[PDB]
């Protein structure tokens, strides 16, 4: 099974990836791609991440879009002028009750985005480099057959990837264990996948989103790539159990284990949002490929 | 608003956490009523510090606890011989249990004391343990002299670890969610009635605590489950490999137990990946003791 593993990174796996922005560009072929950063109180950081992308804009990426989580910070205004189209949950979708979490606002940005590609960057990286989203699309514009692409960072994975996700990984869908690192943030999607699938809440949207790419679409439909090298940043235990917590209840959902809903002595939700495309349906079919 | 979990943790505490469980020596010799007691040291490799863990020990041989086993799991150091000059009675594996070959691990370790040992209470303590107080086995065995109905003592620490907080309880948070309110349910530091330890089987390796939890839970109920402070102890700091291979054997545990399967595939490392190839033990009474008296377990029917 160390076979399986091996050739999918020899494929599927960029330790360096060489691409260009431009051949990049050459290579999108009539789709279009959509970068969106979800937000809650980042005022320090938002326009740091924007501005490493803003340069891209009206060239490789079509759509820059800071999906605001209700912050009550500066992060707004700090987003707009850095450069990017601020959105809140209730513009995104407004019809719809809102719910808190992160997998809400990925979910909700399906909804505000017209990408053929769409491309998920956390706003809280104190560190973002400007070839993040190029190194994301590559495998998507490139690679045929890939519908997910996960950005990994090397170290100079993380106590809940190494001790909580791929643990579990490894007892209820192994083939799985070759994703460095399966919770990252950093990834991008095709529409066909992301306006198809239901979306985990909280912070239970990335497993949830792999194992549902993995089940539908395969090993191979899965890639990842180096952003670079990136120290582990400091997290309270308190926030990183709570992190677990939905961690196991979103892959226990997928597996059909039946998980309590209780929480830690912390938030743990098992309902997910519904596909996109039976809330849009008329969106998703515009953009569906006629082929 | 409080949760059924909520609820029954807090009574839990009222009547079976102690936080100050200051019983004397002398109280606890009084109250044995016949009964005797066993503990039990599993070592492998642990020269530096057996020694002084026996030391605290030895001065209740003769009077609250009736032996001391340093059961070895095949060390290849100076941890027999520091042992016994120590003062305890150190048995190997392969003694302890002739007519079973071993494998490897701290379950194999505390499943074989059980045919080694004789008391009608057994404690376990790690030989591990750098600052080891002596009155850690009066504090584990208090509530199994005396309280009606307790079976297993799990002791814990205050702190002046990351599976026990990320693996273990929210996973039993999911599964189990009334053992969550075990402080330190991966503890080595523990105590259980002989009527219990034989009638359950034996997870390996890193599993055994984790196993005997709720293996107790599923029979016995929140009731049989006690936890007592054992002293200030700050976390020490292992591998992180050797934490990923804990939390995976700990997975496995809970997945045997709660009716999940498990892929039987170890841990992926970078390109490489091991097999969990370790098994339960059957019960001990299915090997020694067999005519001794059973556990009723709560019945779930009426
Ligand atoms: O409810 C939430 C939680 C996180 N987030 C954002 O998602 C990113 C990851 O959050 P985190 O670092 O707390 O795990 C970060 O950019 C947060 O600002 C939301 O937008 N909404
Ligand atoms: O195979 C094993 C592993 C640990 N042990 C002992 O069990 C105790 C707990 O081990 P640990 O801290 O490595 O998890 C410690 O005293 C070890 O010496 C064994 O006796 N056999
Ligand atoms: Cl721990
Ligand atoms: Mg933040
Ligand atoms: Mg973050
Ligand atoms: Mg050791
Ligand atoms: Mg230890």
């Amino acid at each position: 099974t160390d076979l399986a593993r091996h050739r999918w990174l020899t494929d599927n796996s960029w330790t360096r990836p060489t691409w260009t922005v431009a051949e990049l560009e050459a290579a999108k072929a009539g789709r279009t791609i959509s970068v969106v950063l979800p937000a809650l109180n980042e005022e320090e950081t938002v326009g740091g991440v924007v501005e490493t992308i803003r340069p891209l804009l009206g060239g490789l990426v079509d759509e820059l879009i800071v999906l605001d989580s209700g912050s009550t910070d500066d992060t707004e205004i700090r987003a707009m002028a850095a450069g990017a189209r601020v959105i809140s949950r209730e513009v995104a979708l407004p019809e719809v009750a809102p719910q808190p979490g992160k997998g809400e606002v990925l979910w909700r940005s399906l909804a505000a985005t017209t990408g053929d590609i769409i491309v998920f960057i956390d706003s809280d990286l104190i560190d973002p480099d400007p070839m993040f989203v190029p190194k994301l699309v590559g495998p998507l514009l490139l690679s045929e057959g890939v519908h997910l692409v996960k950005g990994f960072y090397r170290r100079p994975g993380g106590r809940v990837t190494e001790l909580v996700a791929r643990p579990l990984l490894a007892a209820l869908r192994p083939e799985l264990t070759c994703v460095l690192q399966p919770l990252g943030g950093e990834y991008a999607g095709t529409r066909e996948l992301l306006m198809s699938v239901p979306f985990a809440p909280g912070y239970g949207v990335e497993i949830g989103l792999l194992v549902d790419t993995y089940d539908r679409l395969g090993l191979d439909a899965i890639a990842q790539v180096n952003l670079g090298v990136r120290a582990h940043r400091n997290r309270p235990l308190t926030d990183l159990a709570a992190m677990s917590r939905q961690v196991i209840a979103t892959l226990f959902s997928r597996c059909g284990v039946p998980d309590s809903g209780v929480g830690l002595t912390s938030e743990v939700s098992l309902v997910d949002r519904p596909p996109m495309n039976t809330l849009r349906g008329k969106l998703a079919a515009a953009l569906e490929h006629h082929h």
